[PDB]
């Protein structure tokens, strides 16, 4: 589990997102695994804005930060995880690093702030969904 939490918004796993996450719905990607929803409280979280490709994310599994490597934002195919048929994920960022499935919404940050969040694993590989194209995200 993990959310990012900047100005009104908060960002999950579309997978994770729950009644209130749908029921305050700003935006949803199906194939970003994105769902971004309305918050009372002003959120107080930094969107990295850069094109980083070394970061730090959070693993829950091990209770630890890993340093990653992380391709660009692309669309990659994904295997069947139960949340999702076996499909093509876009804005998707792999590295070699441990995933399973609760560590999904465990922050990537890199040095300008948060880049994604966990969104896939398996085969010794982490899939972060890009959270740093959403420009919006930084006003109203
Ligand atoms: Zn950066």
């Amino acid at each position: 589990s993990g959310a990012i939490y900047v100005g009104n918004y908060r960002v999950v796993n579309r997978h994770l997102a729950t009644h209130n996450d749908w029921a305050n719905l700003v935006w949803e990607d199906s194939s970003r695994d994105l769902l971004v929803s309305s918050t009372t409280a002003q959120g107080c979280d930094t969107i990295a804005r850069c094109d980083c490709q070394t970061g730090v994310y959070y693993c829950s599994s091990r209770r630890k930060h890993y340093p990653v490597s992380f391709s660009k934002p692309s669309l990659i195919f994904v295997e069947a995880s139960e949340y999702y048929p076996a499909r093509y994920q876009s804005h998707l960022m792999l590295a070699v690093g441990h995933s399973e499935p609760g560590d999904c919404g465990g922050i990537l940050r890199c040095q300008h702030g948060v880049v994604g969040i966990v969104s896939t694993g398996g085969n010794g590989l982490v899939g972060f969904a890009d959270v740093r194209d959403l420009l919006w995200l930084d006003e109203e």
